[PDB]
C-alpha cells in the first residue's frame, strides 16, 4: 500500500542516521526501521533514497556506501560501498545509474543489478578538496545535475559517452534541481554563509530551460537566506521550496508569492516532498537539529491532516507508490 519512508540524518560524525517509515491510510509512523529489520544501523548521514523495481536505495553519505532494501520488508538486499561522500543516485536503466559525490570531482556509474561501480564522469574545473555534485534531472539523453558545496554551476552530462558537455554558472552554491512540465528547470541556491570560504550573498531562484540551457527567470531574496530544496507537484506545475517559511508558486509565474504555504515558526524546515498523486505535502523540521524532529502533513490548501514524529534531522523523503 501507499507509503512515505524518511530519511533522518542524523547528526554528522556521530553515527545516529535512522528510517522511518509511515503509512498515511492509518497515520502512524515507525522509527528505526532499518534496525528493526536488520539488527544493525545505517551509519551517519542518510542523505536520500530513491526506490526502482520494488527496491529502495539509501544513500548513506557520510558512511561511503548505498544500500538496497526490500521496500515491503526493509531487509537488506544488497549494497554497493567505496563512495567518496555520495549524494543522489540516478538510475539511467536496470544496468546503470550515476551516483553524486561531495569531496570528489567524479560522479560514480554503477551497476545496480551486480551491485558494483562500472566508471566515473570527471567534473571539469573541479577537485577533490572542494568538489560537489548533488541533484539530477533527466532530459532525453542529457542529465543535467546542480553543484553545491563551493560550487556555483549546473552541468550537463551525455548519458551516452557518460561525459560532461556543458555547464551554465550561477549563483553560488546551487542547492536542489527539479524539471517542471514545460521542460524548464528550476534551481535554488543557498547564498553562502557569513564567514564562508567561498561565499556570501542574496540567493535565487532560477527557472532554466532545458533545451537551450538559458537562465529564463531569476527572482533574488535577500541576504541571509539559506534557502533549499525545490520540489514539484506529481503534475510538476506548482513548485515548492524552503526560505524560512515553505513557499509555492505556479511555474508560469512571473512574480513570487506575498504569502507562504507554511509560515515560519523559529524552527527548522530541513525536508520537503509533495504526494504525487494526492498533492499532499509534507514538511520535515528539524527543530533545532538536536532532538527528534517532526514530520507535518498538509493538504494541498495547508490544513494539518497529521504530524509525527521521526528521527534527527529527517532530510529527505521517498514515495512508495
Ligand atoms: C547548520 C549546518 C549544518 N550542516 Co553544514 C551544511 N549545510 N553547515 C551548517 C551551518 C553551521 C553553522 C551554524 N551554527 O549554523 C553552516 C551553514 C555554516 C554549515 C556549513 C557547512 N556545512 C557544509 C556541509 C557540506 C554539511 N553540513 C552538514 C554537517 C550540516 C548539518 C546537517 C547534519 N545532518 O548534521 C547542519 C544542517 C546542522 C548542524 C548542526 O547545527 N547540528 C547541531 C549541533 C548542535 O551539533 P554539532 O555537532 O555541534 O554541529 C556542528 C557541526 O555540524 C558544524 N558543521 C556544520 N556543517 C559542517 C560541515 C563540515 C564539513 C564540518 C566539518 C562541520 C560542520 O556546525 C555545527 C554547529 O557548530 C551536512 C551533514 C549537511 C548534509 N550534506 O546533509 C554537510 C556535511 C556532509 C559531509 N561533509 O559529508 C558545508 C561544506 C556546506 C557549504 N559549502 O556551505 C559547510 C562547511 C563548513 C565547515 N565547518 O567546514
Amino acid at each position: 500500500a501507499s507509503g512515505l519512508f524518511i530519511t533522518n540524518e542524523g547528526n554528522f560524525q556521530y553515527s545516529n542516521a535512522t528510517l522511518s517509515y509511515y503509512d498515511p491510510a492509518t497515520c502512524e509512523v515507525e522509527n528505526e526501521v532499518f534496525y528493526r529489520a536488520n539488527g544493525f544501523k545505517l551509519g551517519d548521514v542518510a542523505q536520500s533514497m530513491v526506490i526502482r523495481d520494488g527496491i529502495g536505495w539509501i544513500v548513506v553519505n557520510n558512511s561511503h556506501v548505498i544500500f538496497a532494501i526490500d521496500i515491503n520488508t526493509f531487509k537488506e538486499v544488497g549494497r554497493i560501498t567505496g563512495f567518496t561522500s555520495p549524494r543522489y543516485i540516478h538510475f539511467l536503466s536496470d544496468e546503470k545509474a550515476y551516483v553524486t559525490q561531495i569531496w570528489d570531482y567524479r560522479i560514480f556509474i554503477i551497476n545496480p543489478k551486480t551491485y558494483e561501480i562500472t566508471g566515473y564522469i570527471e567534473c571539469p574545473d573541479m577537485d577533490m578538496e572542494s568538489g560537489s555534485t548533488e541533484q539530477m534531472v533527466q532530459y532525453g539523453k542529457y542529465v543535467y545535475v546542480n553543484c553545491w558545496s563551493y560550487q556555483n554551476r549546473i552541468l550537463k552530462i551525455d548519458t551516452e559517452t557518460d561525459k560532461v558537455v556543458d555547464e551554465l554558472t550561477i549563483g553560488i552554491q546551487p542547492t536542489s534541481l527539479v524539471m517542471d512540465k514545460y521542460n524548464k528547470m528550476w534551481t535554488i541556491t543557498d547564498g553562502g554563509y557569513e564567514g564562508s570560504p567561498y561565499g556570501y550573498e542574496a540567493p535565487s531562484l532560477y527557472r532554466i530551460d532545458a533545451e537551450t540551457f538559458t537562465v529564463e527567470k531569476q527572482f533574488k531574496f535577500k541576504l541571509g537566506d539559506w534557502p533549499s530544496e525545490v520540489q514539484l507537484n506529481g503534475t510538476r506545475d506548482t513548485l515548492y521550496w524552503i526560505n524560512n517559511d515553505i513557499w509555492r508558486m505556479p511555474v508560469e509565474a512571473d512574480r513570487v508569492p506575498v504569502r507562504p504555504f507554511l509560515e515560519f515558526r523559529d524552527t527548522k524546515y530541513y525536508g520537503l516532498t509533495v504526494n504525487p498523486n494526492n498533492g499532499e505535502v509534507y514538511v520535515a523540521d528539524a527543530i533545532d537539529y538536536q532532538q527528534q524532529g517532526i514530520v507535518y502533513r498538509y493538504s494541498p490548501q495547508g490544513k494539518l491532516i497529521d504530524e509525527f514524529y521521526v528521527g534527527i534531522i529527517p532530510g529527505a523523503f521517498c514515495w512508495k507508490l
